[PDB]
């Protein structure tokens, strides 16, 4: 025929409603910068070479660890709304989205502040594991005072993506490209690899000014990546 | 004096209330991605040649074509939420925006993935007689799956428009540019044309590996135009 | 054998000829090919079955079939390709040939030769069509002139594409090139002189530029 009706399963029954929730109530507005990632792509080409046979370090790694450490430089962006308490919140626990076919659901990476990056690179892959073959416990993916959200694997090169509900705010990463710059060189020109990121805050816990210090926190581990000492 | 009061005409009365329901309800979340127009732009040179005196093809019609073809690799961004039924539609029915000085008309191409160029093209013009002279019947612009609004007329290089309400998607097209990349040649750098576009999709039917794929559709069809057929 | 006796007899056919320059099909099925790996591959037995739809919906009395009292029109494309089993010659039809793309034809030619020439054939899917491609261009053959079926009205007939040279404006003077030739095969009471004249013009409009399908 012409349309075709489906009805709908009891998974989307209830994201559909965190959806409704999230756009009517909170206030959103987004942010943007540019992160040049030329010097974690010399990184992780040699700690690769160091941490041969046991695991593999991604560059979804370093966005994960240079998040957790500057939410404690900058620690409004951490916080929640109770309608009477801004409860601050001491511990980072973000919570990466994985796309399974099933749908969409979010892993949590406990403390992140002190863990290194292979003791991280083994929590991703692991949960992994659990997420994609439905072996998740009801406490192991509901929670977290942070979201990262990634879809450079697909071309996306900018998104603002729907803050969870208790959550303040979120992360959008873009897709890493080549550009160029105007550079000292003779020819005037240099080449360089860049990546777009998103924020979306929440406008009632976090202003203007805060906001736009955790990007320029966000920008200084990830272009150099001796300063994460 | 200092201000001018104005009462509400009942086109107006009409529109803001279309607005305002589809804000509240439909929550929102945004996409984008860039495209290199190089190939198409030497295709319309050669297809008005060899098409003299009957017809024009605009470069607003190679983008209606690619959109009704990339509905049907991914039929998840034609469909529509009734609150108990997504209701998945088989028939691609675009409705292109135009712009009278008395407001915002969206007259509607049926059947759009049959098509060819040059019947689409004497509908967009055909059309344009028919919307801006007044002479258009009810079922001739309410309906439609899709929606495609383009402002690249205008210099606007990004933006992001509001969803129909019973629809899932829009697009949004920017203006044709001309940048330089890095290249394999002797200099080290070429130039070529892109051109800017930003999805909006409805994230209660719509999740973010789906949507991003038909971007990376889009995307693939308007870069060869061969691959069209 | 009473199908044939029954076509020669009543129709009066006449036949036309043209011969096709296939020079830049072969440069798009080469890079079709390149950016569809794996999946299907494009035959040059494709494009003729797409050209054909669209050559019928410009000049529409090719498509017509004569009933004694009236010349029924037809708005659907629907083309019978005959293909060769050891049993016979059987000939499976692709409907709606004017609206389907590329990889869907050639996704219907192939899974149509696991049907006729293995035998699970129902008779509505072999019977009927408005129109007949025959190919004999896979044993040498450059020009042959095919059997119009009864109903139908027109048929095509396909030779081998061969290496021939034309006179340019090169500084030698001559240059190299691929050619095809095509024989048409009306029936002269519903198709006159002018009017099939007209299909062999479109025809080769749309195999010599494949950008004109758009």
């Amino acid at each position: 025929g012409v349309f075709t009706d489906i009805p709908i399963s009891n998974i989307r029954r209830v994201i559909a409603q965190r959806l409704m929730q999230s756009k009517q109530t909170i206030p959103h507005y987004y942010l943007s910068v540019d992160v040049n990632m030329g010097e974690v792509l010399l990184v992780r080409k040699e700690l690769n070479k160091m941490l041969e046979g046991r695991s593999k370090i991604s560059v979804n790694d370093f966005i994960i660890k240079a998040s957790a450490l500057a939410c404690l430089k900058v620690p409004e962006a951490n916080s929640s709304w109770l309608d009477t308490v801004i409860r601050q919140n001491h511990v980072v626990d973000i919570s990466v989205a994985v796309s399974t076919p099933a749908g969409l659901i979010t892993p949590i990476v406990f403390n992140a502040h002190i863990k290194g990056l292979e003791t991280i690179a083994n929590d991703v892959v692991s949960l992994a594991t659990k997420a994609r073959e439905g072996k998740l416990q009801p406490h192991e993916f509901q929670g977290g005072t942070f979201t990262i959200s990634n879809l450079g694997m697909f071309g996306i090169k900018n998104f603002s993506a729907i803050i969870n509900p208790p959550q303040a705010c979120i992360l959008a990463v873009g897709a890493s490209e080549d550009r160029l710059f105007p550079a000292d060189n003779e020819k005037g020109f240099d080449v360089a690899s860049m990546m777009s990121v998103t924020l979306s805050c929440d406008h009632r816990v976090v202003d203007g000014a805060v906001g736009a210090q955790w990007l320029a926190e966000f920008r200084k581990y990830l272009e150099k990546p001796i300063t994460m000492l």
